[PDB]
């Protein structure tokens, strides 16, 4: 139930510097890749705008038109907003209102310098990010890819929920032959073929674990290598939750960490049906701050 502006493809390619694969940084347009395209900045209708350049060909389309259709159903203060898209020129594109402050993935890791966030900004980012998942299970969406690249960051810190290219809806359990996600957050199930809203819990969880941590879901160079596996280390208690906050922060209290790893540690229960609804993560989030 929502009309998008049709934005001409050499209106962007214009804009944004015929889509420069350069950083901000030397002087090109080039915000990242990963979510099937490559984001670029654009000042379009007196707006600053992120420009995704989608990026089988039928399947890159396919992941255009889901997009604009779980965008035109879904509007919530922590999802980001679809201006319009380009379908005209040769590559297809996807406007968004700009997020300043980026990924929480690239916040986490001070990537290009920027300021560690603070335990008061992480409770925030956090609850912010629940109530966006809230949104899409209340309207029968499935996300089916949350990480920290995929929450973004506005002018105030509020998490926005991005990429919805794979999204499914429900309005059970369902199966695919198409297994699609980041292995790092992605739960048993949904490594296995299963579509259901359970496995977008488990995701969050390891998106909480980055929160208390600043590690990234993945290390090569790691012991564990994925961050998930913390939670054995802590239930066997060979190590406590306290060892692996991120030491980068000063204003972390014990209480608030402990409730929200609670939270991930229930949201990363191997049994789809053992782990809490969106609505009971939500609740336990607000308890924390409150
Ligand atoms: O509006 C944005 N601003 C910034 N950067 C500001 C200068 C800080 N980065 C973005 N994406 C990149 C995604 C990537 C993780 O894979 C990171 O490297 C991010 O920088 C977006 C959008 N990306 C998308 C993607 C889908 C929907 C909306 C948007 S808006």
């Amino acid at each position: 139930d929502t009309r998008f502006h049709s934005f001409s493809f050499y209106e962007l390619k214009n804009v944004t510097n015929n889509f420069d694969e350069r950083p901000i940084s030397v002087g090109g347009n080039k915000m990242g890749e990963g979510g099937f395209g490559v984001v670029y900045k654009g000042y379009v209708n007196n707006t600053t705008v992120a420009v995704k350049k989608l990026a089988t060909t039928e399947e890159l389309k396919q992941q255009f038109d889901q997009e604009i259709k779980v965008m035109a159903k879904c509007q919530h203060e922590n999802l980001v907003e679809l201006l319009g898209f380009s379908s005209d020129g040769d590559d297809l594109c996807l406007v968004y209102v700009y997020m300043p402050n980026g990924s929480l993935l690239d916040r986490l890791s001070c990537l290009d310098g920027t300021p560690p966030l603070s335990w008061h900004m992480r409770c925030k980012i956090a609850q912010g990010a629940a109530n966006g998942i809230n949104f899409l299970h209340e309207n029968h969406h499935i996300h089916r890819d949350i990480k920290s690249a995929n929450i973004l960051l506005d002018e105030a810190f509020t998490a926005k929920i991005s990429d919805f290219g794979l999204a499914r809806a429900s309005e059970q359990t369902v199966m695919t032959s198409r297994i699609v996600g980041t292995t790092a957050y992605m739960a048993p199930e949904a490594l296995r073929g299963e579509i259901t809203p359970k496995s977008d819990i488990y995701s969050f969880g390891v998106v909480l674990l980055e929160i208390i941590t600043g590690l990234p879901a993945v290390d090569e160079h790691r012991e564990p290598q994925l961050l998930l596996d913390i939670k054995e280390e802590i239930e066997d208690e060979e190590k406590t939750i306290e060892d692996y906050i991120d030491k980068k922060m000063n204003d972390a209290d014990s209480t608030s960490v402990e409730a929200m790893y609670s939270v991930a540690s229930q949201c990363l229960h191997e049994k789809k049906n053992k782990r809490p609804d969106i609505k009971k993560v939500q609740q336990l989030l607000q308890e924390m701050t409150a």
